Formats: structure tokens, C-alpha cells, sequence
């Protein structure tokens, strides 16, 4: 009945050790989840537009027009690293484990309470009211990376949290011509409308069955079993120009000191080794063949248009552009006590060396005259199309058959764990937003909505908005997420880098006198790795 | 459901008897614990600094500079003899038992009620709220005996009680150079900071399971089992002079009265026996060898310091110097009628005579001439380093292989019962603050907190503290604590000291005109025991 | 003859057991080189530095002792650096919480012996033989070579050489303390030998000896330890950190570091218990903590036995107490360094169980708050009129209420195992090594190239035997098994790891000309609660 609990809070992430060095990590997680009633019962399309800001020439990038359906429902998302581990656990996970597998996942909602407000305000308990909860078990509803827009659940155990209002995007026709700064002609920008065949209006009520929870019952999903390719927590020092057997030296140094270098004992037109370019006798460090073209180049800060509108192209690896700029708020790692609407931002400067440096290459004629004095070669310093701000590196691309890349490293606290595989028939090779990829089945989203609570004066046949007793709910969310990991081994003589408490970073990892907290970003991949 | 009770109040102590003179003693106890909501839900880290008070040269021992984590949880701790026994039962314990064992211990929260308030107040039950309760079975949270600051549960079974708000020491580095009133310049008294390797911020949420107890439900701990060594409810009187065969008297007295003392026949220089002084022919009672030293002289009122600041060196026993002094409030022995705020205080002059009379010690030269000559002797009258008030006995220690020590006496009603053995590789011989020491793993502490009840106006994006409904709860606590004691035997001819009620202490043990009750301390180790 | 008798194996393996235990089998092996002993006679020699010591004030320079210089040499592997490279030492301290010593073994293999003909010519000598002896019965006096930094080399690729074994005889001497400016000479005499305390030992009469020609392959079974475990984590709590803090009536309202909290009610009004019967004031300094962490020893105390003066050891400290090491090329100094000065560090341990003598004081029983500058003893006041020596130098607050941790493991020099003393009352801890062999400790291994004499030798000749110039080299391998438990991060916060960074990047990779250096590393990184 009303007076009996149905579940237990649990937040201790447990470690259990298996055969052959495997370790099972059981990230228990729990938190209270507080929900106000919706703005209105109705589904609402809205064409968001910023045409006044977009109309000025030289400002294409700030375009924010889109169409979406505003539902009364609200998503409970736990797909973020901060929800499941504290810095104490992540220090253990990052440092000792090498590989990482996603095993299983579950959820449950217990200890539901509903209350109402009477206007000087006073609070009352509606024991009879109901909370509507729905689980899209079939992945039929459109899937929403709620971590990407920074809508995931809070990370601090003790603070309360809110589920974001759900909102999925609706198709919108568009054309926007770029405009260079100071250009006089007015570019064409217009929202045409919608092409009717792409209209797809989903609902929770028409697609997903809904359980009408009340004050004294709980709902729990079955243990969904993950099926992704395993993630890896180590980075590669090797690159092209650093693969394979280096040349056999002759002039080994006779004394210590960085200024006393070695030399190679034969001239560049005499060396041995299979060269990448066959018409040239200068076998050297840059020209010798390697098995594969690790890392790749792509046009940085390029954009592409479509019926969906403009969007920045993704770059899988980079070395300051390309690296993901992250921004969060008080729920998600910002110093809580600080005032103002501004966010706190960082950029995950990844340890991977695969991101190719911009000005590190050049295009020269096939004849390959090596003493050329930087005048007959397409340097980065030279323009493309006259304007000095654009060179060939802004437009160059390889993506070739020889390419080899590494998956995107995890980002704690605001990185997403799992992601859906694309709708398309031919699929991508890696997803920039998350390390693990849902292969063919993928976890169901959990929605919530307080049921309508209707005043006696209500009429459906009234044109005006319905009248509702002001009602709100808070319930205790809980979920268990299971990993499997391999503890590393000492293959090398040297020490390896570690996450570690330092004199500088000390106060980031403890409460303050006023009681605030912050979670500072930490690097997922630290240990080195080689071709073997 | 809501309307059915979940237990029974029980303070009835039961004396169950066994073979071989052992008696099983079951101390049942129960209190109404009244818990207000936490002042602030967020964890804190507050450092206190009486720089103003300690700035004056001389106030060096008055250092109270420390750091602590202030948690939103509150602690229900049963470490007190007054929590478990009363004057009659304690009388029977002290009088008729000789030895005592700890057997088992359990707690259980039952009959929980939660309630809210509104504005001339209106008190309204909240049938739906939940009380967060956690029992640290794995000993994961740091140990904290509530007895040491007189914050245990109240001793009177009829009156209600409260649990102390819980907190624990964070780390701090500090130096305070002792300076006294004649010193001119200031000492260096500065809070250095916190060493990064020692930050150990614990949290209840991530470390223990938490049960969200509603009004209709119950929590019961399993029967934890002790393994402590037996305590003795009897004291020693034999000191070093009082061990071994007395000397033989050649001439007994032949007339009554105290003035008719006996006489030894053989002169001192020609007596028989053995001494541990290899160049003294004189065998006397002060110089005859005895097998081992009882007690130990140790440097009294010696202060020493480490990274966390100055402190007093503890003492096993004393004879005032070294004896324990207890301060306590209205819940724990002060007469409840009284106005004001001064705690009532006693000093336990323990009955074991293992202490020292420091004004009577002396040291003399190796030669040992018959009467000493003012150069071959150092007395407590003489100074050390020109300080007239300090003699050698302050700076002097006789702990050795031959020091035999008795355990600390139990103290009623404010004495702590059990303590955890230190996690050092080498462990102390005894603890000053209780007779029993937990050997390896030791009873889990119970933490309590009403879950948050939020107002509808809340969102986490506000930097301010959360608005929340003023809730509170009260819950009955039951406890069972088990002992196993040996009944005494009358070996002596004479009767022993026995606790009793007399004309002087008659009103200490019954309520006053307006119900004022005081529970006065009582001696524990009454019966005397032969040491040798 | 021409068949190998072993395998080079330093590949340490980490096998994982149930319940978080891990088995660490530290394989290690070297190439050991032996020179001919300088003389076959068991010479008995006494050292005397009367020239350096007789000048007044130089008490600590006393090197006077007696010993037996044996022809044998000792193959000792009782140090951390011999087994673990820095890579595995990282994985031990950064993950394991506890550590057990399990088992130990040795075998010598691929012995080859050479002769020198004078320019020089080097030739095989198949008649020669390497005498090897193992003190299985623990007869010999234990001589852990980590004490003087004479263990086998810490670099697997380089060869190594062992130390010639020797052991102390008995010697009575008396050396009186002396000032700078004593009136005359102090009594500094050597009093010969007490005949009652003589114990002259030898290997040829105590232990059976094996004569390995070329392919005999001496091998030892697995000696099993029974040591207590060592905890690879440090305690931060001293007194003032044991128990419940006081409750604060006035928390700080505003953010920032300068806003300190405040305790509610006056010092003479607070509740609690004090172990001082005449004082009403509750303070954090006076409140009865459950026991003592650490103790203040007399620091730089020197005491005299019959065998001259020694420094009394100190358990811990915070500088006094901290152990200082010194070592050469083979055991951590950079291999390219000219000269012969040994590199040296002081192991500042993490554990705060030491003491700060500058803050200590004693004062009178009649506790008044503004103490009068009499009735109290500062740490600056002089004992005996000597302005340099204060009361803390002679103080001793050891008691039955005291608690102590073991000495931490020290990498790469630190000793691993040590024998418990034969006395009836054993010491609580051993300050030179973390693990103590409770009743018996693995047998010492001794080695000598057997004599090969020219034909002209006569035993009746007074002169030394004319040995042919011989040497030999053999490969040594040993296995040392541990058991360790992996940690679990209970704290919200992270804790300290051994970690490479920009400052220490170049100390673990070889230099331009192939030099190498092992910097010392911490052991007890993780914090451990005390109470």
C-alpha cells in the first residue's frame, strides 16, 4: 500500500574479478528525479527561426532555424559518464584497465509521490493521482542524444535532478546561400515549408504502451543486453614517419648531451629501402614506404548544405580545431555556487597523435626537385582562389583505402556512452559522439508524464486551454549498468602516465566551505600502445 | 499497511543463568529518536581557526584549529552504559559479577513517523515521505565514537532523544610553536593547507546501501558478534612494595594499640635476600627485588605535535593527574530541572592503585653512599633547565619490559563500551576510552536522514540553495546488547566494598518535585583482586 | 659439456586469482662474474681509525671493529631492485593495497671457468670447478648485503659481481664522549677479545659444498615464507584526527577561503571528556583520543655497549628518522658518471605518524591559561646549560598506548626479507626491511672458484699457495612469488599514483650513450584510514 517502500537507493559501483584478468564492474546508480506538470496537454509543432540574425551578410554560421514537435512528455536519460562513476571510480577504471566492454543495463522507478499546491501557498498529498511512465522497448520512437544538448541527468548523488522535456525534430525545407562579409547583394534565405512525404508524427500514446504508476507501485525494465564492439582505453604514439625499422646508424655519439646528435653513414642517393615514389633516388626518412596511412586529413571548418539545411562536416581526428568543445551547467560539473547564466566550457585535448597537423604537408610536382626554394610548390602559405585566409589545407582530403583511425576517446563527465546505429543501409565506420555503438538492438528510452488532474469546471468542447490542479511529482530513479574490463600488464620498462591528485588540482575534488562541488574533465586514454 | 505496528518497545533487562556460575545478561533498550531535517543538504568542508584566541602567548594548549566534513546525515550511536543499564541493574552488575564479556549487539528502527509544518503553526502528517537510513556493515565510513563528546543517545528511557549531526575530520597541515607570556615575539602559527595525497572525502551515498523507509516499514540489523577480551570488574591494590614474601619478624608486639609497632631483628646491613642493585649490601623493603613493575611513571601533562597540530600524550592511569574527567549535559546526567548551560562534571578517581605519587620519586648516584649528600641525588623539589615549576618527574618515563598494567575501568553512565582496533601494523596494548576493544571488525554504525521533499518552484539551474518543505520525523529505536559474566566468590574472610544507597546519595536516584532526574556516576571496579 | 642448462627469464607474470587476489611471480636473472680470492686463509682482521678518532670531538667517526675476511663470496638478492623493474613497481603500488611474501628459489647455471696466460691470452679450463654452498640450516650469521649496497646488480642486461663475504668477530672497546676543547685525550682503548664470546665459523665444516665442473646445474627448492603482510598505503590520521569533530553552531555563510567557521560556545562550557582531572576546558588538544599514533624518540641519541657506541634507531620521523641511502653505478647511479662519489637520497615517507619536536612542550599540573614563562618548558629552553640541546632530544613518550606502522618498502635499494632475532623477546618491527622471517629465513648462497695450483706447490711451504690465475662467470636465476590484493576506490576523490610527467620523463629512458639510472620511487601512495 501507501506506507511501504518498494526499492533501495544504491550508488556504490562494485568491482568483481573473473578468470584470466577480467573484471566485472557493476555501476549501480540512483538519484531522485523531480517533475513538474507539462506546459499543456497538446502536441505542438513550432518553426524556430532566427531570420533577423541570419539576414546580415557574412554571418552564415549562426543559422538556428529548425522545426520540432514540443511534447508534454519528458525524457529520463542516463546516457552520460558522470551519472555512473565518481572520480574515485574513474581513477581506477582509466588507469588499470586496458579494454572495456559494455555488458548489460537496466532501470527502475520506485517510491513515487505526487503532491498538489493550493494558493501563502500550501502543499497537499494526492494519494490517488497517477504518474504515467512509458518505455520504448522497440526503439520505434526517434532516438534523442540527450547528452549532446546537455540534457542528461545530474551527476551529484545528493542534489535533486530534473528530466528534460522531450523534443524531437520535424522536417523543414530550407535554402541558404553563403555570403562573404561586406558583400552588397542580398542572399536568398527562405523557409519553404515541408515536403509532405517526409511527415512522420510519432506519439507516446499511439506507439508505446504506458503504465499508470501511482503512489505505491514501481516499474522496472528487463536487463537489456548490450552488443557493441569493445572500447579501448589506450592511445598510439606511433605515426607515419615513425613506423617500421628505422635506418641502421653509423655515427653513434661518443658523449652525452642533447646537442650531440647521431648521423647516418651513407648519402641520401645511396640508401637502401623500398621507396613510395619510384622515379626518385633520394630514399630518405620522409619518402620510405610504410604499410598504412595512419591518421587522415579532411577539409577543416567546411560546411555542406541540403534540404535539412546547412551543417558543419565532422572530422574524426584533429590537432586546435576538430577536438570537441564541451559546455555544461550546474547540474553537470560546473562549480555550483557561481551565479550567472554563463556556462563553464572546456575542450578535450585528446592524447591521440592521429590528428594530422595542418601546415605539416605540401604538394609539389612529380619531378621532385628537392632544392626547390619554396616558390614552385603549393605551400600552405600560398592562397587558393586569391584570398590569403584559404589555402589548400582547408580543401584537402584523403580518406583513402590506406587510412587507419582510432575510435573517439571517452569524455568524462559529459561524454555519451552508447549511441544508435544510423537509419541508413550503408553504415558509418565510427561515431564521433560516443565510443560504443549500438550494433542492431539498442536500449529503450524511458519517458515520464504526470497524468492530467482535472478541475470540476473542465469541458473538452471548450476552445480555451484546459484547467488543471497544479500537480508535481518526484520519484527515485535507479539503474545498474554492467561493464567488463581487462586489467593491463607492464610490457615496458618505463613508468606510464596516470590520473593523479596533484598540488594544483586539489580543490577541484572536495566540497567547499559554502558546500559547492565541481567535476573537472579527465583524460580517458593515457597508456601507450604499439602496432604489435 | 499504515495502521499496523512494526515492533514493541522494550527496556526490560533479563538475567538468564547458566552452568559453572556464568550469567547471560540481555540489556534491552529503546528510545524515541526525534530527527529534524538537515540544515543544508550539500556536503561541506569547514576549517575553524581561533587565531584570535591563540594569538596571546600562553594560550598554546587552547588550540582548537581543525577541519571537518559536515554531512547532512545524523548518527544513532549506542556507545554508553547509560543507554543500556540503570542504577539497579548496574548495581547488580558491579556487586555480584567478577568478569564480563561482550557477546552480541543489534539495532532495529521501527514505527517510523514523518510530518510537515505550515504557518500559529499547523502540523500535518505526511503519509508518503521517506526516511533515508543506512547501516555501514563493511566499515567503509570512518569510525566516530559519539560517547567522547557526550552526544550518545539519552540514558532516560522515557524521555525522547535526538541523533547527533554527523561529521568527520578532513586533513589539515598546521604548525603552532609554543610561546608563553614572557616571550616577546609572535610564534609562527599558520594554517599551511591540506596535503593532496591525504584528501579522503567520503560520502554515505556512494559507500553504503540506503533504505528509503516509509511509515509502514522496518529495518533490522543482524546480530553482530564481538570478539573482545574479557574485562575485569575488580581492581588491584598490590603495588611493587606489596608483592612477594614479607620479611620475617623476630620480635612481635605484646600490647594492643596502633602505637605498638613491630620490629625486625636483623640489622639492615646484615639482612638476607636478593636485590637488583649490585653494589649495595643493604637489603630493605624499598630495595628487595620484585618480579615486575606495576604501573609506569610517564611524563605527565606533556604536549607534543605532528602535521595536524599539538595534542596531549595520553596516560594509562594516575593518582588529579592522569585520571579521566567527564563533562555532559541534560540528556546524560545533569539534573534536567536546571536552568543555564554549564555542563555538570565529575572526575573518576579510579580504584585501581597502579598510579604514581609523583612528589615521592627520586634518583641517586650509582655509588649509593648510605646518607646522600645533595650532589648525588635529584629530587622533585629540584628544577630542570632553570624552570622552578618543572622537575624531572615531568620529563621522565619508566615504561619498560617489566611494566604490568591493568585495563581502563568501565565508567558509568558516560563511558564508551567498544572501540575499533587501530589499522596500524603494530597495535596499542589498550585503549584509554573503553574497556573492550573490537579486535578485527566492529559494529556497523547507523546513519539517518529524511529524504528531501521539494517545492514545485525548484529547478537546479539556480545557484541558490534548494527550496524544500520543512519536514521532520520521529522514530522508535530498539537495541539488544548481550553480555556473559562470571559471578563472584567469597575468598576473603572480610566483606568487600559494595555499592549502596545511603542518606547522603538518597535523592540522587529518584525524581524531584517537578520531575527533575539526575543519573549520578558510579564506581565500577569495586571488588579487590590478588595480583600475585 | 656443450649443452645449455637453463633459460634467461626476467619476464614477470601477473596471474589473477579469485576474490581480487593476484599472484606476482618476479622472475629475475643475471650474469655473475667471480675473481679468484686474494688468499685462501680465513684471515682475522681488526680495523682501527684511532688517527681519525683520537682527535677530540669526532665521536661519530668511530669505525673500530673486528671481522673474519673469508675467501668465499655471497650471492645475495635481498633487495627490491633485483626483481622488479620500474614498470612493474608502478603496477604494484598504483593498484595493490596489501602484499604477502610467498616463496623464493635459486639456481645457478651455465657456469664457465677460464684461465689467463700472460699481453694476455684467455683459455677454457675444463678441470676447474665452482664451489657452491647453500646454508639451508641457517647456521651462518645473516648478512643482508642491502645494508652496505652490495647486492647483485639491478640492471638485467649488464653483468654483475658479488661481494666477498665477511662477518663480525667480538671486540671490546671503550670510547668516552668528548667536546671540542676537552682538557686532554679521552679514553679510547681497544680491550682485546673476551675468550667466552668467540664463535669462529667456516663453510667447509658447517655446510655441504657442491663442486660444479661445467654442467652440474646446482638448484635450490622453493623455500616458503610465513611473514606477516605489508600494507602499501599510509595513515594520515595522527591525534587530533581520531574520532568525531565538535559540532559547529555557526557554519560559514559566504564562499571563499578566508571565511572560517566558528565553534558555538566558550571553551570552559563545552561538553566532552578530558584525561586531565583538574582542568575544565575542553579543547581539541586536551580531548581524550583513543590512543597514541607514533612516539617521540630521543633523536640522535648515541649509546654505548661493550662494543663501542652506536646510534639508537628511530621508528619514524619528519631530517631525523627518515632513512638516507647511498649507492654507486651498479645499484642506481648513472652508469656514465666519472668519479666515484655515490648518489644518495633521503626517503621522505608519506606516513604522518612521525613527530615535530619544535612544537612540543610540557607544563605544570596546575593548568592556568596564560602560563607565566615559568612553570612551563619551551623547546628552546636549554638542558644542562647547553643552548643547542633541548628537552625533546632526551624525551621519550613511548608507552603501551602507542601505535606504529612498518617501515615502507624502498625502491630500488630497499631490503625485502630479514631474519627475526634469536632473543627470547623479539622486537616489534624491523627498521631495515618491511617483511620479517618469523622463525627461519631462506638460506644464504656462497660461491668460490675452486683452487687450481701450479705443479710446484708444496703444502709445507710457508709462503702462499701459487694459484693459477683463474676466473669464472655463471648465470644466476631466481623466482620470488608474492600475493597481493587489488584496491577498491572507496573515496569520492582520487588518490596519488606514481606517474611519469614532463619533469621526470628522461630518468626512465636510456641516455645518448646507453647510460641508465633508476630514480627512487614512493611505495605507500594510497591513503588508509586509521579509526
Amino acid at each position: 500500500g501507501v506506507g511501504i517502500s518498494t526499492g533501495t537507493f544504491n550508488n556504490q559501483t562494485e568491482f568483481k574479478f573473473l578468470e584470466n584478468g577480467w573484471v566485472e564492474i557493476t555501476a549501480n546508480s540512483s538519484r531522485l528525479v523531480h517533475l513538474n506538470m507539462p506546459e499543456s496537454e497538446n502536441y505542438r509543432r513550432v518553426v524556430v527561426n532566427n531570420m533577423d540574425k541570419t539576414a546580415v551578410n557574412g554571418n552564415m554560421a549562426l543559422d538556428d532555424i529548425h522545426a520540432q514537435i514540443v511534447t508534454p512528455w519528458s525524457l529520463v536519460d542516463a546516457n552520460a559518464w558522470g551519472v555512473w562513476f565518481n572520480p574515485g571510480d574513474w581513477q581506477l577504471i582509466v588507469n588499470t584497465m586496458s579494454e572495456l566492454h559494455l555488458v548489460s543495463f537496466e532501470q527502475e522507478i520506485f517510491n513515487v509521490v505526487l503532491k498538489t499546491v493550493s494558493e501563502t501557498k500550501v502543499y497537499n498529498n494526492d494519494l490517488t493521482a497517477s504518474l504515467m511512465v512509458a518505455l520504448d522497448s522497440n526503439n520505434t520512437m526517434p532516438f534523442t542524444p540527450a547528452a549532446m544538448r546537455s540534457e542528461t541527468l545530474g551527476f551529484y548523488p545528493w542534489k535533486p535532478t530534473i528530466p528534460t522535456p522531450w523534443r524531437y525534430y520535424f522536417q523543414w525545407d530550407r535554402t541558404l546561400i553563403p555570403s562573404h562579409t561586406g558583400t552588397s547583394g542580398t542572399p536568398t534565405n527562405i523557409y519553404h515549408g515541408t515536403d509532405p512525404d517526409d511527415v512522420q508524427f510519432y506519439t507516446i500514446e499511439n506507439s508505446v504502451p504506458v503504465h499508470l504508476l501511482r503512489t505505491g507501485d514501481e516499474f522496472a525494465t528487463g536487463t537489456f543486453f548490450f552488443d557493441c564492439k569493445p572500447c579501448r582505453l589506450t592511445h598510439t604514439w606511433q605515426t607515419n614517419r615513425a613506423l617500421g625499422l628505422p635506418p641502421f646508424l653509423n655515427s653513434l655519439p661518443q658523449s652525452e648531451g642533447a646537442t650531440n646528435f647521431g648521423d647516418i653513414g651513407v648519402q641520401q642517393d645511396k640508401r637502401r629501402g623500398v621507396t613510395q615514389m619510384g622515379n626518385t633516388n633520394y630514399i630518405t626518412e620522409a619518402t620510405i614506404m610504410r604499410p598504412a596511412e595512419v591518421g587522415y586529413s579532411a577539409p577543416y571548418y567546411s560546411f555542406e548544405a541540403s534540404t535539412q539545411g546547412p551543417f558543419k562536416t565532422p572530422i574524426a581526428a584533429g590537432r586546435a580545431d576538430g577536438n570537441p568543445r564541451y559546455a555544461f551547467g550546474r547540474q553537470h560539473g560546473q562549480k555550483t555556487t557561481t551565479t550567472g547564466e554563463t556556462p563553464e566550457r572546456f575542450t578535450y585535448i585528446a592524447h591521440q597523435d592521429t590528428g594530422r597537423y595542418p601546415e605539416g604537408d605540401w604538394i609539389q610536382n612529380i619531378n621532385f626537385n628537392l632544392p626547390v626554394t619554396n616558390d614552385n610548390v603549393l605551400l600552405p602559405t600560398d592562397p587558393i582562389g586569391g584570398k590569403t585566409g584559404i589555402n589548400y589545407t582547408n580543401i584537402f582530403n584523403t580518406y583513402g583505402p590506406l587510412t587507419a583511425l582510432n575510435n573517439v576517446p571517452p569524455v568524462y563527465p559529459n561524454g555519451q556512452i552508447w549511441d544508435k546505429e544510423f537509419d541508413t543501409d550503408l553504415k558509418p565506420r565510427l561515431h564521433v559522439n560516443a565510443p560504443f555503438v549500438c550494433q542492431n538492438n539498442c536500449p529503450g528510452q524511458l519517458f515520464v508524464k504526470v497524468a492530467p488532474n482535472l478541475t470540476n469546471e473542465y469541458d473538452p468542447d471548450a476552445s480555451a486551454n484546459m484547467s488543471r490542479i497544479v500537480t508535481y511529482s518526484d520519484f527515485w530513479w535507479k539503474g545498474k549498468l554492467v561493464f567488463k574490463a581487462k586489467l593491463r600488464a607492464s610490457h615496458t620498462w618505463n613508468p606510464i602516465q596516470q590520473m593523479s591528485i596533484n598540488v594544483d588540482n586539489q580543490f577541484n575534488y572536495v566540497p567547499s566551505n559554502i558546500g559547492g562541488m565541481k567535476i573537472v574533465y579527465e583524460k580517458s586514454q593515457l597508456a601507450p600502445r604499439k602496432l604489435y
